[PDB]
Order: structure tokens, then sequence, then C-alpha cells
């Protein structure tokens, strides 16, 4: 068995990382497809698209010669839960005849006229979804081998050569593959597996397929690569062996004396060695600190790209770190497809308003089902959100790499938040201690 992963990216986006570190967890032999190349498949979002998904899928399999089971699948948005042989083994009981495999979803797209000829079903999983698929090397080269156009629609192809030929089987009980899409209540987490009760199954690749993405990022911190060390924290006191170098970003605003006097203050008893600090202020209106710069009202990156630093450490003003050793914490848990990691804070009159959100809708605020768990601390780890907020440490691969300046909400949180979200760069909001409050 071998997963082909499409992954068209000149640089690694966080989606892929983390599909890798699933693979890896469950012994799973893997290619990244079209990795290094740059993405011509089209604005997905606001259009269809996806051919150059097949042409890449065409030039990887010409490095395949041998007749293997492959599965070929999204990345950004998707992670395998089980192994090899929970894999081969519902394949052979889905298909007998070692046809092609496809998910299953609740939607006929693009084209609503193909309805009427899908076949009639006692389900409501009755149309193929393109984005996970399964079956001999040579059946899949067969149906591809004469390429397409990198914007034509490869769902519609698919959808195409399921209704027109008999090469295809839908997995219609989400045995190998779950399009999560709307069925938010048929899914629940347990023992590190998603449970679908509506067919009974324990699907194998969860894919977070459209708006989907956030409750498969929801998901993700309830599930386990490897096990908890619990005795990670049992001392809270953190010190790096050799401290990477850090460019400390403080966003400032000298009009408020007294909250600007407070907060550098704080900023100073951080304790670290290896650091370079740029202040930014709002206002037009400096021996301490050399690099001070007026009149700025967006996060500025160019600093830092000149700069040798190694991660950058944005900071502003209302937040108030008390943690001293909170850099080396939080560089200790920079890792594959954690790359922005952004300590919980609360309002010091009201804890439960902290610096991240739970989820988002209309790129507004929404309340998520474990946000006041997270909040009071009940349950704490790292926890993949839609926005963080005010302290946020970011590793030098994303910020030297991706375009973090991308404006939606012309608000400089909102928008950082934005850039990354549509990157598939990942903000982790981080709980494992107290780190300090917001004013
Ligand atoms: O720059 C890009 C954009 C997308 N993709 C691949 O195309 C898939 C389809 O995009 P997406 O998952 O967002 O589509 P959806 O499943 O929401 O229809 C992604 O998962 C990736 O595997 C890629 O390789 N490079
Ligand atoms: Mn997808």
């Amino acid at each position: 068995l071998l997963v082909l992963g499409i992954g068209i990216s000149v640089h690694k986006t966080d989606g892929v990382l983390r599909f890798e570190k699933y693979c890896q967890a469950h012994n799973l032999q893997y290619m990244i497809v079209g990795e290094g190349k740059k993405w011509n498949g089209g604005n997905l979002e606001s259009e269809a698209g996806g051919g150059q998904k097949i042409n890449e899928l065409l030039i990887a399999l010409e490095s395949i010669k041998d007749n293997k089971l492959i599965v070929v699948c999204d990345t950004y948005d998707l992670i395998p839960l089980s192994g090899p042989e929970e894999i081969l083994r519902k394949y052979r009981f889905l298909t007998p005849d070692n046809k092609v495999v496809f998910s299953s979803e609740l939607y006929c797209w693009p084209d609503a006229s193909l309805v009427e000829r899908y076949p009639k079903v006692d389900t409501k999983y009755k149309y193929l979804n393109s984005g996970a698929f399964m079956g001999y090397r040579d059946d899949i080269y067969e149906m591809i081998k004469n390429g397409v156009k990198d914007r034509d629609d490869d769902q519609l192809f698919f959808s195409i050569k399921f209704i027109e030929t008999d090469k295809i089987v839908l997995d219609y009980k989400c045995e190998l593959f779950q399009a999560m899409y709307r069925c938010n209540s048929d899914l629940v987490v347990h023992k590190n597996r998603i449970f679908n009760g509506y067919t009974n199954s324990y699907p194998v690749f969860a894919h977070g397929n459209g708006p989907a993405k956030k409750l498969l990022n929801h998901m993700e911190g309830y599930f386990m690569t490897e096990p908890i060390d619990g005795s990670s924290n049992t001392i809270n006191t953190f010190k790096l062996d050799n401290e990477p170098k850090v460019f400390f970003a403080l966003y400032v605003d000298s009009n408020d004396l007294s909250a600007l006097k407070q907060f550098l203050g704080k900023v100073a008893s951080i304790q670290y060695g290896n650091k370079v600090i740029y202040l930014y202020d709002r206002s037009d209106n400096q021996i301490s600190y050399p690099n001070y710069h007026t009149g700025v009202t967006k996060y500025v990156f160019d600093d830092f790209k000149k700069s040798d630093a190694q991660f950058y450490f944005l900071l502003e003003q209302n937040c108030i770190i008390t943690k001293k050793d909170i850099l080396h914490e939080l560089i200790m848990q920079v890792k594959d497809n954690h790359r922005v990691i952004s300590p919980m804070i609360g309002y010091e009159q009201n804890s439960t308003r902290t610096n991240f959100w739970g989820d988002i809708e209309d790129g507004y605020y929404k309340r998520s089902e474990n946000y006041l768990d997270l909040a009071k601390h009940k349950v704490r780890g790292l926890w993949n959100v839609p926005y963080v907020y005010g302290v946020i440490l970011m590793h030098e691969s994303v910020v030297r790499n991706w375009d973090l300046s991308m404006v939606k909400y012309n608000d400089k949180d909102m928008d950082l938040c934005f850039s990354l979200r549509k990157h598939t760069i990942f903000m982790y909001m981080i709980n494992n201690n107290n780190y300090g409050y917001m004013v």
C-alpha cells in the first residue's frame, strides 16, 4: 500500500505537515505529490478547478511501475486515523472485484443535473467526492493517462467517470473515507477515532471537505499521534539548552503612557538571552529601545525578514505576560505542523474573555462547544483555532515564506489570522500554564 497525498506547493503548508505526521503515526508509506511545485489548479474557494492534481498524479504514477494498491487523497484538510492493515481489509471487503473506491458525500456537485443519473440508494451519502479514493495503480493510471487541463474540474471528471462507466464504486458506509461536511451530528470522537453513528463505521480517512476544515481542526485537539507525556509540566520551569534567536515585535501606543510603561516592564522581565527588540508605535509623538518606529498601524515583517532571527514573537501592549520562562516553554512546542503558538490569557476582570476564538462565522466570533472548558482550564493542551491575538510566536518558516499581509477586515489582528487561514497555516492556542492576563 502507498498513499499519494496531493501537496502542490513551493513550501509546505501545516495541512500537509499534519497529514505527514498522521501517516507516520499509522505506519502508512506515503508520497507528497507535487511537493516543491507552484499551484495552478485555480482559486478553488470562489470557483471549481483542480485538474492540476490529476496531471501531477499522472507524473507521480510514472515512478510507480508495479500494480500496487494506492490511496490518492487531499492533504490540506485530511488525515488518516488508522493503518494499512485496516485499509487493506476494508478495500477487500468493499470491492471483491478490485474496483476503484471513491469517497461518498451528501451533495451532488458541480453539476446538479447528475442527481437523476446516480444509482438510487437508501442512504443520504449518495454522491461522489473526489478528495479521496483507492484502487490499483494501473486502473487509476488508465483513467487519467491522457491528462487534463490544469484548470479543469477534477470533481466533475470523476463524477462523470463514475456515472458513465463501471470502474468506480462509492464508499456509502464511510468505511475508508469520511467527507465530514454537514455530517457533524453523525460523528463523535471515541478512542482516538471518528465514529460515524449513521453508518456504524470508523472511517479511516477524516476529510474536512469545504467548510468542514473547522470541524477537523476541532477534532484534532482530541486525537493523538503519540502518548501524552504527563510529566512534561510536572516542573513548570522551562529552560532551553541552546536559545534560538527571537525577534520581539512590540506593538505599542505611547499615547497611553502608563499602559506602555507597565507593558515594557513585564516584557523586560521575560527571561531570554538571544533576542532583538523592535518597538512599533501607533503614536507619532527610546534610549533603552534603539529600534523604535513611529506611526505604525499594521503588523510589520520586513525588519524580521532582514534579520537572522529564527522566530517572530508578536506582543501587543494590552497583553501582560507574567510567566518569565514563557519563551522557553513556547519554543519547545514548535515542531512539525505546530509553527504558530499563542498562550491563552484572559481579561483580568473576567477571565472568560480570552485572546483566542474557538470558532468563526462569516469572519466573526462564534462560541465553540469547548470554548468555556478551555478558558477555565477544565482541559489543557494545544488547540487548532481560527483566531489568536496579542501574544503570538511564529517560526521563521512561516514569516519568511508566506504573505501575512493580506487584507479582508481592515484590522491588523483579524487580517493576520485571515492570512494564516488562507494559507493553511494553523494557529495553535496553548493553555498548559497560567501565562498572564489582558488589560
Ligand atoms: O495550493 C494548493 C491548493 C490545494 N491543493 C490540494 O488540493 C486539495 C483540494 O483543496 P481543498 O481540500 O481545499 O478542497 P475541498 O476538499 O474543500 O473541496 C487540497 O487538500 C490539497 O491536497 C494543493 O496541493 N495545493
Ligand atoms: Mn479537501
